[PDB]
This record gives structure tokens, sequence and C-alpha cells, in this order.
């Protein structure tokens, strides 16, 4: 059950469960190049799923997690949104950080295949706020569907699953 | 049509002269929605972009919006696949009245108007095109910009409003 | 001063009110050079940017550049580390006279004015700062924007020009 | 030469047989890339006065398509352009295995002896191509005689082969 500012929102589909294998995808980078699930083969992955990364309001917690998670051995943080590739560079949480990709699902099926596209509310069609963590093999270890789209994810619990 | 010299193709065709404008629902930057009904009885210019978040001073586009807005009962509407969160970076509508910049990120404007790109690295974005309609709503003039990078023939479009 | 909230520091210190402006050599968009001599006897506004190539409409700067140039014997000079090849993308000075956009990519204006950033991912770029001087060349008013993202106090800076 | 008149560079380009010197360049997202990021990969150093020209040449587009397709090969564009303008390199349109980096605060241009010493382009990198093998030894270099002219992309490509 997702909500927006208290009011009820729903997502098309369902988020992956712990133990399920990560679903394939094709996302677009800021230079219009494509990234695929194969690009992360054998590496521990954090899917950082946003309604938008073009809001301009970063956060000490949001930045601190992306820095810490990248520091982890053989780990990558992957930001997904419906934002066009022309705005992916505006994600401040990846400023100066390595091992952090910011990718666009503007023409993909990530939101569909992962059950995160929002179904109603003025944010309909955007992704919901969610975090999916997978291991080196690719099976989901931890998930969170943030109950309130405005609130930040439990970055500490997400980090702990990686640890 | 071509993109940076190589040939690109669009899903569909632009509307024909004499045909009525197809309905749509586009989203404003403040997450408000606009519909074809919002422009009933007004001459409409549809300015269709691959992106309005390119970062290039739209000097020619700003000159058109200033002249077109000065015209009686005329509206300029910018349509692109950019999220409503990026519409504010379109400067050509800065300080100009009767000019909307709207998002088709969750609509079917691009398909309904036959402008969505079918191949090339810009696949899924709208192609560069211009549609001018009369007050009744019948399409008067169209332009499918041959080179997606190139700017529209804003002078010919302005003439249709006249 | 802060950069996106975190603390950043600049190599040096801004000039004080009453001091003479230090000389410089900046490059225009067409690869020509401009010097402090180019503004002798004219009231000068130094608008110092980390970048003018960010893609933002800079509504406030356009209102300042329009008003300041309307003033008699006054020039606005935008300085940044952007190469001369990108200066054309600063839209707020488009079509305005007596407003220059210059590059310090091979000078030490940033050093001589104490605005170059020493750390942070923006290290090597200029900080957000404003220096206003009179016709004789002595600084009358300055502003070091505490947060690089925020817009300068264009109203207080303009007052010094008057 | 530049527009017929003679131009000079601060330093000298690396010689064939020499190892690639380290560097620290900036990506468009303000991230840093180093020579270590390309260890064991075939490297083409594509050195520009500016990539903010807005009109990518036919020969240049063909090279990036062919070179990037090559197995264990990377094309690296280095220029003095600020990272905010690196995105204006059109020749890398949609392509993988092509990086565009900035030397606006590094010493790539100095350490590689390509920074221009005079002419209106003073301070910018010269037009040059440096190709090295997987171990890092320079196999091919070119100092483009006219900064406006395009490099001999075929001779560079042959060194990769």
């Amino acid at each position: 059950n997702i909500t927006l500012k208290g009011n009820a929102i729903s997502t098309v589909g369902n988020l992956p469960n712990i133990g399920e294998q990560l679903k394939d995808f094709t996302l677009v980078n800021a230079d219009l190049s494509e990234k695929t699930l194969a690009d992360y083969k054998g590496k521990k992955v954090v899917l950082n799923i946003f309604p938008s990364i073009d809001t301009g309001v970063c956060a000490a917690s949001a930045r601190k997690f992306n820095q810490e998670a990248s520091n982890l051995d053989n780990t990558v943080v992957v930001n997904v949104s419906k934002d066009l590739p022309f705005a992916l560079g505006r994600f401040c949480a990846a400023e100066g950080l390595n091992n952090v990709d910011t990718l666009s699902d503007f023409r993909g099926h990530f939101g569909d295949d992962y059950g995160v596209t929002l179904a109603d509310s003025p944010l309909q069609g955007l992704l919901s706020r969610a975090v999916v963590v997978a291991d080196e093999n690719g099976n989901v270890v931890y998930t969170e569907q943030v109950p309130e789209i405005a609130q930040e994810p439990n970055y500490d619990a997400a980090l702990a699953a990686l640890k």
C-alpha cells in the first residue's frame, strides 16, 4: 500500500520478493547509451528507485548512503527514474561519486517488470520510491516500498543487507 | 526525416491539412493537466520537441513565442517527452504570456500525432514538428522538420496564424 | 560559505571596499582578449560564476543585466572558468548590449580575486560572487553568495551601481 | 601549424614505445577517471582543443563507431572543456566504450605535452591522437599538423588492430 501526502496511491504490479532473481532491463544513460542487467553481472546491486531525480533537493542521508554503498566491496548503486536522460546529470547524490549510475526508464519496462510505476495521483506514470538490493548472484536479498513517496528510505537497513 | 545525417523514422504521420486536432492530455510543470479543450476557439501552435531540456538558448524559439503571443487569440503550446520537473528549464517561455510548455511523459500525444521516433538513439522521444490550427480546430499548417537537430521554419508557421 | 550545504573554501579572499580592482586578461566567446583597461572610466559589475553553462533560465540575472545596462556608463562583466566555446550558452546576456561574458580558462582572475574553489567536486571553478566598482576602479560593494546555488542579492548589488 | 602560421606546444608528446603517463581527468558528472581505470584495455587518447564545436565530422563519427566496436578497446576524449560541456560531444551519440573527460584542473595536457603555448588557442590542448596497447606502451601518436584538420583515423585504427 503506497500513499501520496496521506492519500492512497497504487502501483501497477508488485515489487520483487526476497529470493527472486532480478528481472532483466534496458535503461538509458545520460549520453543516450544503454545499460543492461548484464552490465552488473556478478556484482552486488542496489536499485535506488525514484519518482524523479530532477527535484533538486538532495539530502545528507541520501548522499551519505550512496557514498557508503559505493565504498562497499564489489557493490554498485543504480538510480532509476522516468526522468529523461537530459536530466540524469542533475542527480546531486551522484556528484563526484564513483560506482553510481543514474539511468532512465523513459522507454523501458523497468517500472513495469519491477511493479513500481505509479497507477494514479498526479504522479501517475512515475516510479514509486523504492529500494531493491541484490547479491552478487542476482537474487533479491532486501526490498522496501517506501510507504510515503515523500519520505526517505531506510538506508541503514538497505546497507545492512549488503553488509 | 534524418537525425545527425543518418535516417530516422517516426511511428505514424502528422495530421493532414483540414483535419481536426486530436485530443490529448498533457501535464504542466506544477503537475496540473491541460487538454485540447483548454484552447477551444483559439489559434494553436503545437511546438513538438525531442527535448526542451537541451541547454541551448532557444533564440529563434523565443522570437516566435513573442510574436505569436502578440497576435489576437493565439496560443503557443510546447509538447515534449520531458518530465514536468524539467519544463522549467525551457527558457523560451520566460516572461511570455499565452505560451504553455507541457509534458507527454504519460500520454499518447506522440503516437496520436505520428511523431514518436521509431529508431535511432532518440527512440521514444518526439520528433521536431510544428502544427498550427485555426480557431475552429482544423489543422491549417504542419511541418515535419527534415533534420531533427535543425530549428523549425518559424516564419512560415507564423504566417499560418495570420 | 557553503556548496550545496557542505562547507567549501576558496583560495584567497575577495577584495575589500575601497581597494582598486586587480588587472586581468579574459577571453571572449570569439577568442578575443579583454583587459581591465577595456572598462576604464566605467562602472563595472563583476558577476563571477562557477559556470554559466548549467542550463538554467537565470531569470534574476536577466532582469539585472537589462536594468544595469540601461544605466549610464555602466558595464556588466560575467566571469567563469567556462571555455569561450560555451559562453554563448549564457542566455541572460543574449542580445543585451554593454554586457560581456568572458572566460578565465587560462588566466588567474580567480586567483587574483580569491574566488577559485580549493576543494569540493567543483574544485578549480570560481565561486558565486559579486564585485561592483566605480569609474575610478575602487570596489564599492561586494557579495560572496554564502550558498553557491542561491542567486546573488541583485537588488543590493544594483544599489551600488547607482 | 594553426591557420598556416606555426604553433608550438608546452612540452613534447610521448614517444612510441614509452608507457602512458598517469592522469586525473573529470567526467561530465564531476567524477574522476584515472589511468588505472583503463588498465589492460586498448586506449585511444583523442585530444581536442575543444569538443564544444557542434558539428561532428563524418570521418570522426565513423572512427568512434569502429574503434568502440573493437574487443578490449576504449576511446578516451580529453580536452580543456569544462565538464558541463563534455555532453556536447556529438560523435559519441548513443555509443558505449567512449569517455569524454576534462583537463580543466588536471595535468594531462602538460604531462602529455599537448597544451598550446601561443596562438589564440593558447592554453587549449592540441589536436592529437595517442594509441597504446593493453600494457600501456604507446604504439602510435599523431600531432595533427593543422589544428582545424581532422586526424588520420585509419592509421590510428591500424595501431589498435
